[PDB]
């Protein structure tokens, strides 16, 4: 146990009275609305989102990185920190690894995971940066690089990610690359995309029968003029071209200003190509901020689409959700905790929507009551539900407060040496 | 008189009184545990008012089409009758803002009708973004900043007329939003156009009563698609600062560039004493003029967080002239204004719930996570019971839209008004 | 017929003939030093055409107001007379795109008038984004994707009628742009609305002759301010792929989210054979519908770079149906359409100057600087002499707007057509 | 000379004939337009823009930095490379230094500058990152930090920058900070600004009589929710509040999407607060791309405002222009050369605008002819003017071609060791 049980118990007991009052008050209010709070809590306690191993360390910008104390030294320290998030929120049982940052003996990774009560989600390849001893640089691209040898090198890297994943229990490979151009004319849009499609087709052939290959679009950054996989349209063309095992990932902050992101989610689901959603929030670009910290309603609207799919009876829909954030000015663990909380919060609210009433207002084109039907769910404070779900599953009623009371950060700060060079 | 039968209001209130008592008492207990007296909040909420636009009671449209509903108001008198419903049921919109010449009519009759309906009059709104019948000079190429002196003079005179009308009905301010700008690079000389605007506004200011305020409203684009004279809050500040103490800036939510941090603009204008008021609506793409809070309710809350913080910081002489400015293209205008007025009080109530002492502590200690969580604890609170009880206690409806529909008001005016 | 007196055209051409010869010969020498034959470029420019929207010759407006000019066209026939002026002077707009029901009239008269004016007819345009007098079902909440079956059927029938009208006048395509969408979250179920749209379009598709095309046009927003059924090229692609071989996508410059790489979308649609055509205009904020190239001329060039690259790589079965779609709120509509058609040919001509071999080399070598400079060398070239000479040799004017103004055309039609009144837009 | 004179002479003679033909042809065309090409050329050869010392090194993103060969390390290597840009373009005689990156003995800096034929422009302070041994971190801000000692440290650093500047011939201090917040509530907008204003007042007091203090606004990055100096409005409030010696800098890529930047330039000039413009181009955010590579017309429209002011000599209008770009996928020297070229290009074209005719069309509301009057200038290919201006002043007809012919990059590659073979 990363966090002492007596601490979790103590902090839970301290807040039990208030939780009881709020939960029972909410339960009665929901009952008057025809909703069984117990049915909602039962589903909330089973909603999981993968945590990125790279999100536990402090992030930075091109201008600077301001590390906190006790920064994880490697993947094993990162898993240790991910275990804190899972123990306290019970919403992040699986961790997504990034290669080569997290490269290590697969057996040791699996053993540590099992010891901490953590599983492993989708593997993530890295061809947006150069690793030591690399025969070819990814400065001008990777999977879509003009140089055949460079693409082959990128392909082999992705195949290695699959091998590592097969050894630790992973069932998917996520591919996000920075490939693109910074100047008009620098790249031939079509040929670059063709090169990418050819390389991804090779990676696709290395997929086990029960694996998925996820491609992730991004409007810009690192490329500032054009990006090969720039939007969901190109992303759909990729997944449709590659095959049944290839699907698209939607990262909230990877879209143009004012984009209706929830619609993209709906479109991909309709055509069976929504592999998963990567959570974070943003205001300007791919800010990678804590989920729901900027636009909580948008997060709820994305979940409304995810829940409606289930309501419509979409078959074989098992998206692979993951948080992908950079924590530049907070304790990474605390941000991941509250971000996972916001995600469950939006999910819980989406479950409260009176779909029967909504379908009626939609058919009669009663726009005001339709939007108000969504708002009645979104306006509901579901914190008591989230808190009870945690209590029941061994988590903390107030995760961050408990984390702080445990003195975990100070503890790892004394155990881990800060990098000097 | 009452546009909505008092027995319908009573009936629809009693029907929901039991559940409201339950929700209000529960929220009261929760707030008490948080060191907040729900009664103090309700008391402030029932005193929060936002002006309704006379032009918002009719169905709006786009350049592609307008799809009117039934019982559309024929003139300003029908509009006042409809605005009276919004005030009667929400009790949050006691004042109506008129637009000239659309609402031109015997000011004396307007005031009489207002008093009878329990409505007051807010800021006057001039119109030099469209041509009126018999108008000598067209505003096609501008008004107050038009290159032709005679055209600017006509625009100035029109604004002065708006003032005369407002003085007769109890208005204490003139809001100036013009479409002046250009659609092509080179069409206008940015500086000369602005100089002309400033000189024209100075004439209006000269004729402004000393118990009135003059509001200028910035807009990034539309109707101008390349440049706009009063394009942003920076230019707006220059205008207000140049004109005088009685001149201030109006911030309309949907009038900013994509991703703009609007709540910061609000804070900046307050700090320099030039925030005349805020015009509410919501948007996703541009100046969509949608129902307030229908798209980004948190942003609305953040704007109110700055308004409430101004009081908390002890800012003096701060009395913003708030107004709703929306276009209702696919809903019953009355229902939208009702729920928009509600959303505005909702964000206000949540802002009142912010533990300012705690927030200040987290800000000084640079505890970003707890600081943002402190705002969220307020925002996540469902204040609907407070809004409903405030309405119930002041003569309004627990559920305004439900009561509105139960009254059959729309069917009623549809029969009294042409098709 | 000649809307503009031939003597005026000749007069204004002779007046500028000397300077043109000097500039054309100078550019010719410069291009020669660059291994380019100016005659080869002029020859292609003279053959580049873009359809003109019938509704574009009238003064446009916003939801706040409309400020009509003098001599506003009363209907399709007046509009055709005005379009004829654009074609006569620029020689770049031989075909006109009709909009129904605005231009509804006897197919025989339409065709007869076009022939007399030297105008052909391009893609038909359906209108289910507004209500017409006596209409049985309102399109307030949608049309092809409306929740009401009868409303959808009415919309389908209207579109089929557009195809019938087009078959009688020489048209070979139907363009479908609707405002269908929502203004509030929850108002529409995104997926169900799209399913309804697809099903309705499938019915329209069934009525397409074997040599006809069906074009769907995406738009991020307006009139819908929360969601739009056909919101972007991604959805547009799904439509075209679902409907069939005869269904393709139209890309309207100002219909994209801020900062979108529009030229890439063009390339993507070409790669997958679904580029139905490009609708020209320019913008700075949203769907401003401004004169092409008036705001971002380089972006216009970059779009043409993708079009010309395809036109050079032999891309078979590539005959995009280009059209101008602009709103002229503060200029004489005819003059704007004239200079817009000119800007389009300007971008095209510059794209033709790109050294494709050199560019290909810099791309393979990842020489970003020289690759971008290769495009700039073409774009920086002032091809006005080529455009003017192309017009001169084909019966057009060296300086179209100058000739238009010298002819007194506007004042003429102003004296023949009833006066128009200014007013407010759909705002109220 | 960084570049051998014989190479410059050889590559000039190689293109002399074609240049003579084009310059004469353009001179004749301009003559027919009532314009004297010589008057334009004379001004163009005198138009200068400062080069950032940090611009000659390869730039990167938060994902990676892909260095080229012969990367300059330290201000001395950087000045050596900046000298190449000046020798070949003759448009960048002054270099802007950044402290502490360029910290060195002033006498040695001044000595090296004079030897290379380079002067020193505005000083640039750095409180958006932490230097080793720093007492207080700038993680949560600097000049506007809640901690007094942190603000005092930032103020002292800026004063040290002025001291360094005084010793090498600089006459201004540019202040761009990352100060802001990533979460709603993290900062109190008004209080943070009050602290900033108070700290800048202290810096202003240390300004010599002939010095200027420039504040630079930026919408976002590194702050992803709010930024203290977020736009020109706040920037104006700063300059007007500080005093006569304080003005505002406008960096092209620091604005919200679709912003009309040329209008901002005009507004600041009208109120005497345009301290200078920082050139670069962009498509998505603060991309810091080569000037004019994305939107050359916008660059021309900005210069249309600058030239209009220059023609009349507006009170307080004496801009301190500088290039501020990041070269992530090109040879930094080549990009700076062609960027400086684009800047002079737009300047030259703005010089061609028939102001009398334009004013006439503006007064008559003839929008079509007014815009066409600008286009007639913009459509003019002024390359012959730029090339002749360089040739007449000791520069190269074709800067990049001459740079490549000289083999400079391979030369410094041999003198400077890369991190890896």
């Amino acid at each position: 146990f990363r966090i002492a049980q007596d601490v979790v118990a103590r902090e839970n007991d301290r807040r039990a009275s208030a939780l009881k009052e709020d939960y029972e008050a909410l339960g009665a209010n929901l009952a008057r609305r025809g909703v069984d709070i117990e049915a909602v809590t039962a589903k909330v306690e089973k909603f999981f989102v993968a945590v990125p191993s790279w999100g536990v360390g402090t992030g930075g910008t091109r201008f600077a990185r301001f590390p906190g104390t006790g920064e994880p030294r490697g993947i094993f320290d990162k898993l240790d920190d991910c275990a804190v998030i899972q123990q306290l929120t019970r919403a992040t049982p699986n961790v997504s690894l990034h290669i080569p940052w997290d490269k290590a003996d697969p057996k040791e990774l699996k053993a540590r995971g099992d010891a901490l009560g953590l599983g492993f989600d989708a593997m993530n390849s890295n061809t947006f940066s150069d690793a030591p001893g690399q025969a070819h640089s990814y400065k001008y691209g990777s999977l879509s690089h003009t140089n055949a040898a460079t693409r082959a090198q990128a392909v082999e890297h992705n195949l290695e990610c699959i091998e590592i994943g097969k050894a630790i229990g992973s069932k998917a490979l996520t591919v996000w690359i920075g490939d693109g151009s910074n100047f008009p004319g620098q790249s031939n849009f079509t040929r670059a995309f063709e090169r990418y499609l050819s390389a991804m087709a090779e990676i696709y052939k290395g997929l086990p029968d029960d694996w998925k290959l996820f491609s992730e679009h991004k409007m810009y950054e690192p490329a500032f003029y054009s990006t090969v996989v720039q939007d969901w349209g190109t992303n759909y063309l990729i997944a449709q071209t590659l095959g049944p095992k290839a699907q698209c990932l939607v990262d909230l902050g990877h879209h143009a200003p004012n984009t209706n992101i929830e619609m993209i989610v709906a479109r991909l689901i309709q055509f069976g190509k929504l592999g998963g959603f990567h959570f974070n929030d943003s205001k300007y670009g791919d800010d990678d901020l804590d989920a729901g910290a900027i636009e909580p309603y948008r997060l709820f609207l994305v979940f409304n689409e995810l829940v409606d799919a289930e309501a419509r009876g979409v078959k074989g829909f098992h998206p692979a959700h993951m948080i992908d954030q950079s924590h530049n000015v907070t304790d990474p663990i605390e941000s991941l905790i509250n971000s996972a909380n916001e995600i469950r919060r939006a999910y819980a609210q989406a479950l409260l929507v009176d779909r029967a009433a909504l379908s009626g207002y939609q058919e009669d084109n009663d726009a005001l009551m339709a939007t108000e039907t969504l708002k009645r769910a979104y306006r509901t404070d579901v914190e008591p539900i989230l808190a009870e779900a945690r209590r029941r599953t061994g988590g903390a009623v107030d995760p961050v407060a408990t984390y702080r009371a445990s003195g975990y950060r100070a503890r790892v700060a004394a155990e881990r040496p800060a990098s000097v060079a």
